[PDB]
């Protein structure tokens, strides 16, 4: 299902090892839209139903499609909805691992939100991955403040947004299989270098 508050709705005194924070991309439904699903299906097997919170960003982000023009890729509003989960996250549970993506408007307001998060949060940001980043060019594959070993960006070539345009081509929508593999790979391997087991 496209809809999953598992941080909002989970209990403190049961809080989960591992924390998934998600952005949908525009137009997408729920608030974890089309990539969403899959990752989160595959994060359940590695660390059990009760080991993994997922979390999309919901409330005021509405992933409008237009918002995509404004500088920072995505409206202030859906920032600062990212902003506050991350310390929703931060003070419910003090010691979960957390990870992070988003797909096209929602990778901008991925890298939106972690460039301005306070530094003891983001670090706790074990790896992030960027779906279709529509800041990609700008941002030269990184997202501000955060280390190149942590992020991994998914770009199909061909997909006008990571190259500085906002037109939309077949190959935008073409991250079915990333989402089924290699993300959820990445993101199970960055938490298990700092997590072990």
């Amino acid at each position: 299902r496209t809809t999953r508050d598992d941080l909002i709705n989970g209990n403190s005194a049961s809080c989960r090892d591992v924390i998934f924070i998600y952005a949908r991309g525009a137009t997408e439904t729920g608030n974890l839209g089309t990539l969403g699903p899959s990752i989160a299906s595959n994060l359940e097997s590695a660390f059990g139903k009760d080991g993994v919170w997922i979390q999309g960003v919901g409330g005021a982000y509405r992933a409008t499609l237009g918002d995509n023009a404004l500088p920072r890729g995505t409206s202030s509003a859906a920032i600062r909805e990212m902003l506050g989960l991350f310390q929703q996250a931060n003070t419910k549970c003090p010691d979960a691992t957390l990870i992070a993506g988003g797909y096209s408007q929602g990778a901008a307001l991925a890298a939106a939100s972690i460039e301005d998060l306070d530094s003891a949060i983001r670090d706790k940001i074990a790896g992030t991955v960027l779906f279709g980043y529509t800041k990609n060019l700008q941002n030269r594959g990184r997202i501000p403040n955060y280390p190149a070993d942590r992020t991994k960006v998914f770009c199909n070539t061909g997909d006008l947004v990571c190259t500085g345009s906002l037109i939309v081509a077949a190959p935008h929508l073409a991250y079915g299989p990333d989402a089924r593999g290699p993300a959820p790979e990445f993101l199970i391997e960055k938490v298990r270098a700092v997590r072990g087991s």
